[PDB]
């Protein structure tokens, strides 16, 4: 079936939209070239729908169905409960989407009698109607990216596809207990989900360190979403209930399974009949958990179809790595693309195909890759990097506007052991709460999990916590990855790095000269600009 | 060992503390006699603690060795996981004490890097360390009763023992899990928190039908959170053990029992060394659920050491309610006694004795009793109220003061098919709300779990949900609920019952002629009021 059928009306915004960056003081002392950055917007949604929009075909072989049988049995050691609708809404996000039954995200955290009795409302309905399709929102996503002249300048706007608030409450109450300990099981190490960048790198390193020839490649999934089928769906259902669940969990999952996951109409902001989804819905509950078991499914089959050797994947949603022992140059070549045919019939075609790699740095995954620098002592470190261009866009844009959504302190946290976030992200910004007397004021961030309420001031601790001491002394990094942090200076231009050593130099002596835990800051997070 | 050692130092308070009735317009209007309405305050904690210090004598035998394996058992069945810090920050409720730390409740839901900083630095130190003592504070609780003229009239203050913020916080990542799920497996329908008001009844009802001759009785332990030994403590711990948990689970469960819940030092909240505790805390995590098992399994092996018939007991903390066959009153009477000579060796020594009791109406649980009215059809509907004293005494207060605690409203809920909080309680609140044109503005809640948001608007809603809608027409209540209310009006000065239907019909006129959502409560709240 296709993925989509669309009726003609439009995907609709909810807001003013901007797609050019704010020009400047301040964000034109990080990047100069304010034209190559750029924002989504739902004037490019058209696009995006004829990009995600196709007939799936899918044939299913025994290594498919082996690879199930196993999954199954792991499933079926697992025990999940449901959730109140108390603790439900005490994990719902608190900027998410208001119900346009009138409460919004404050009110469901808050346990408003308003919200609380709507979710009441929507979980009996959810037991008693196990048929009607539930009504979805689509909507146009505003991201910010840099032009990619030379994979067309922009991206049209991503999409997505939700339910009401409500329901997503609901989702939780059956499933929340399920999608958070499940894969894990099943999975094993394989699950990227349970690792922290340090985490990931670690085994990574030891997987491809255990082959006595690596070879490895990532798997992109051309538009993954729109790749998983409604018996993919069904079948990702069928290892919900192999789970030890409470009755109406079982009512519940199946209800959604049927009414929500499998498919329904799209609604636009707007209020009228966009179309019709027979795909994964990118806005539910089970999205990362649904194409995580379905993309290590498939995958694990498709190793097999390959006759790959000693694999070991890691598997992130849509996001597929695979290390393997290489058969030879050749040999390599053949099986990827025995692989990639196998991928195809079980509906995941490719993006671009993949290809053998036999240096692990060249490997990306979750748009990171390992990399090694040196510590103090001289002792070699592996650490998590990625191409910095959209960061560095991400941080410019958020030097010219506020937002709850400031990408760049997320960026420090998470790449704080990596050149350019030490470089360029901490000097930046530093340097602006320091002339602004911001040093002390907390800012929202989400993570890949929560929105995280961050003090400036408490950084030294988050990163010594998360990447350890080594963080605050890395040296002699890794040719390639100078070649391409200066790669990406010069496409943006943002300031050489002689230019942010020398400013920093700066920045950690307004922090010392403050004393106290802005000092701490000037030590730690600054002791590469000194000496 | 003594359950308390003292230093001399005092239980000190936190803030101003008022003893006296607020006197008045709108709070004279309900309750005349104001002087009969007092608080707990500080003062009174000397006393107290006089009250909860004692040594405890605990001598087990086969009862209770078989009671505990089959318990044991239970618990082998259920697994549980960790929670991760930002999971059990967010199941932290609003209003709870601040860290001396630096940060407050709000700073945890809203996950605060310095909050989930520390959080991070208490769990590895539980890990790490599963000797030291953690650090208690004292305070004397603020809580208004009525004068007992006849049980010396005020009680002093009781007292709430509990850890700082970030261990309370580690206790949810241990211990949210189990304590949610391992109560229900072990005692199944002997577990009283699984219920609504209306299950509570459904249970005890069915209960005391199904027994030819049914006898009842509640049993009050003598301060129960002292009569708790560390053996009780570690007979806990150990039946947590037998779940399935994770490794940093067992170890935090371990250490939390070591450190925390076995004992510590009590410190004030001037700083000062005001004592040592060797019982149960009041305000740890597990005081409920330790409590529910250690009551549970005192007085199942009571039960057998007592040869009482088909017992049934329902058991919520400390509270325990057990329904048997009678053997005849004076073969009942000398059982009991035995009873309660094997829970006192078991260190569960009572307030007054028991009695047995052979009308349901006169068995009181949970401060609560079940009773008997009639709907609109004229059908038999048992319902769960009680002594209308204490709530009359709060609500009296709540008039004069605002407060986060307004019981008046909790009690409309829980409550809301009694007569006492329909004719006086409803009546009395939505006359207010509607005089100072408050009906649609929203009032925090403490029900039996969470904080709500409440909006007056959604009582009818509320109602509905929990009680059914033969709450909006009972009608023929029992004699001996008539004259309880009767009597306490009486008592406090409240105007009759007359005065109150009556004023209701003036209130149900506001309602009606608002139209809308407050007509909606004119004609569900109020219909007994015009016919
Ligand atoms: C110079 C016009 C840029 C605008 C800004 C925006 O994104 O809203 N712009 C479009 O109007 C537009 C359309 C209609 N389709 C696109 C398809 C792919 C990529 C970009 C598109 C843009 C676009 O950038
Ligand atoms: C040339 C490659 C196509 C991409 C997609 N593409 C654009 O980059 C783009 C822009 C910047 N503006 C447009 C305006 C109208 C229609 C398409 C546009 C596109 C576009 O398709
Ligand atoms: C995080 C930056 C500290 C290190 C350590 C060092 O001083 O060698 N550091 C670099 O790695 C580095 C590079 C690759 N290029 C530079 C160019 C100009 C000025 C400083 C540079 C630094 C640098 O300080
Ligand atoms: C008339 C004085 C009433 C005060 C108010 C208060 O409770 O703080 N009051 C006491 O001072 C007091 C003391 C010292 N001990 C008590 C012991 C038992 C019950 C009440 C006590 C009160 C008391 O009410
Ligand atoms: C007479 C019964 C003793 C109770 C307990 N009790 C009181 O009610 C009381 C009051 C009201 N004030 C006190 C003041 C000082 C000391 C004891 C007090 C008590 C008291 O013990
Ligand atoms: C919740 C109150 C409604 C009922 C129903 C009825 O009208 O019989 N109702 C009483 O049960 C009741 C009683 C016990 N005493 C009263 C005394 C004076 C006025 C009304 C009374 C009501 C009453 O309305």
């Amino acid at each position: 079936s296709m993925s989509y059928t669309w009726t003609g009306a439009l995907i609709t915004p909810c807001a003013a939209e901007e797609s050019k960056l704010p020009i400047n003081a301040l964000s034109n002392s990080l990047l100069r070239h304010h034209n190559m950055v750029y924002a989504t917007t739902s004037r490019s949604a058209g696009l995006r729908q004829k990009k995600v929009t196709f007939d799936r075909l899918q044939v299913l072989d025994d290594h498919y169905r082996d690879v199930l049988k196993e999954m199954k049995a792991k499933a079926s050691t697992v025990k999940a409960k449901l959730l109140s609708v108390e603790e439900a809404c005490k994990l719902t996000p608190p900027h998410s989407a208001k119900s346009k039954f009138g409460y919004g995200a404050k009110d469901v955290r808050n346990l408003s009698s308003k919200a609380v009795n709507h979710i009441h409302s929507v979980w009996k309905d959810l037991l008693e109607d196990t048929v009607t399709p539930i009504d979805t929102t689509i909507m146009a996503k505003n991201e910010v990216f840099c032009v990619q002249p030379e994979k067309g300048g922009r991206k049209p706007a991503r999409l997505i596809v939700f339910p009401d608030l409500g329901v997503r409450v609901c989702e939780k109450m059956a499933l929340y207990d399920v999608v958070s300990t499940l894969p894990q099981v099943v999975m094993g190490s394989s699950y990227g989900f349970q690792y922290s960048p340090g985490q990931r790198v670690e085994f990574l390193v030891n997987t491809w360190k255990s082959k006595k020839n690596p070879m490895g490649f990532s798997y992109d999934t051309r538009c993954f979403d729109s790749t998983v089928t409604e018996n993919d769906i069904r079948v990702e259902e069928s290892i919900y209930q192999c789970c030890d669940l409470a009755p109406e969990a079982r009512q519940a999952i199946k209800s959604l399974t049927e009414r929500l996951y499998i498919g329904g109409p799209l609604t636009n902001s707007k209020g009228q009949n966009c179309g019709y989804r027979r795909c994964r819905a990118s806005g539910v509950l089970t999205t990362s958990c649904g194409n995580t078991l379905t993309c290590y499914l498939k995958a694990s089959a498709a190793c097999r179809a390959a006759k790959l050797q000693d694999c070991t994947m890691l598997v992130n949603g849509d996001d597929l790595v695979v290390i393997c022992e290489s058969a030879g140059t050749q040999e390599d070549a053949a099986s990827l693309r025995v692989f990639t045919e196998a991928m195809t019939r079980y509906s995941a075609p490719p993006g671009d195909p993949p290809q053998p790699e036999y240096d692990l740095e060249l490997i990306t995954s979750c748009s990171s890759n390992v990399s090694v620098a040196h510590d103090a002592s001289g002792k070699r470190v592996y650490y998590l990097t990625r191409d910095p261009t959209t960061p560095l866009a991400r941080a410019a844009w958020e030097t010219a506007r506020h937002t709850p959504v400031n990408s760049w302190l997320g960026n420090i946290i998470m790449y704080a052991p990596t050149l350019w976030a030490r470089m360029i992200l901490m000097t930046h910004f530093f340097s602006i709460l320091l002339a602004q007397e911001q040093l002390e004021k907390a800012l929202d961030c989400q993570i890949y999990g929560a929105c995280y309420s961050i003090e400036p001031l408490d950084l030294p601790q988050i990163i010594e916590r998360l990447h350890g001491l080594s963080a605050f002394s890395l040296h002699s990094y890794s040719p390639g990855e100078i070649n391409r942090v200066a790669s990406c200076l010069r496409k943006l231009g943002v300031p050489p790095l002689r230019v942010w050593r020398h400013r920093a130099r700066s920045v950690r002596a307004r922090l010392l000269s403050q004393g106290g835990r802005a000092a701490t800051c000037g030590k730690y997070l600054f002791n590469w600009a000194v000496k």
